[PDB]
């Protein structure tokens, strides 16, 4: 129960689940939630929030979508923005982004803290220090921005960034990370509309694999 469950994937893994796969935490309010577990990658203890791996589900959708997540257990997903605002309220939670392009090279970048806050202040990016990693540096350009999607613009642009770069994102003006964009499946010759990091491969390439991940600080 609540009382005596896990809150995270950490508690997961210090509990001794030390496979990946979908389990029930308790969010703070004692909502249950099924969350996926990462507990391979970099020590393991990972709540994954996003997903992408194939192009199979559609990710150029409205703040409904992203506001209660979309997706599957099985493949790619969204957990969802309420849901993400929950898992990273208490306490100080680091962020893991990990990406592999399409010939097989694995990069990532890692961020001392995140938190997104609530709807009110429309799912804001507070983000820490870059620690580093292969990919390097493509969200700190993004901290204290509005979460925006298509049918709602809360970026720092004149333009509609989430319509124009078809993802939904803390975009300012616009990006420098699209991690919600278009699977364009390698090079592609429209710009910045695809699954970007612009610091790695740039504004023109799309990953295969994108993987968003928080832990206990
Ligand atoms: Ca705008």
């Amino acid at each position: 129960s609540c009382a005596t469950g896990p809150r995270n994937c950490k508690d997961l893994l210090d509990r001794g689940y030390f496979l990946s796969g979908w389990h029930t935490i308790y969010l703070p309010d004692c909502r249950p939630l099924t969350v996926l577990c990462d507990m391979d990658t970099d020590g393991g203890g990972w709540t994954v929030f996003q997903r992408r791996m194939d192009g199979s589900v559609d990710f150029y959708r409205d703040w409904a979508a992203y506001k209660q997540g979309f997706g599957s257990q099985l493949g790619e997903f969204w957990l969802g923005n309420d849901n993400i605002h929950a898992l990273t309220a208490q306490g100080s939670s680091e962020l893991r982004t990990d990406l592999v392009d399409f010939e097989g090279n694995h990069q990532f970048a890692k961020y001392k803290s995140f938190k997104v806050a609530d709807e009110a202040e429309k799912y804001k990016l507070v983000l820490g220090a870059f620690v580093g990693g292969s990919a390097g540096n493509s969200l700190t350009g993004h901290n204290n921005n509005f979460f925006s999607t298509k049918d709602q613009d809360n970026d720092v642009s004149s333009s509609n960034c989430a319509e124009k770069f078809q993802g939904a994102w803390w975009y300012a003006d616009c990006h420098a990370s699209n991690l919600n964009g278009l699977y364009l499946m390698g090079p592609h010759e429209s710009y910045a509309n695809g699954i970007n990091w612009s610091a790695a491969k740039g504004y023109k390439y799309s990953y295969k694999v994108s993987e968003m991940k928080v832990r206990p600080a």
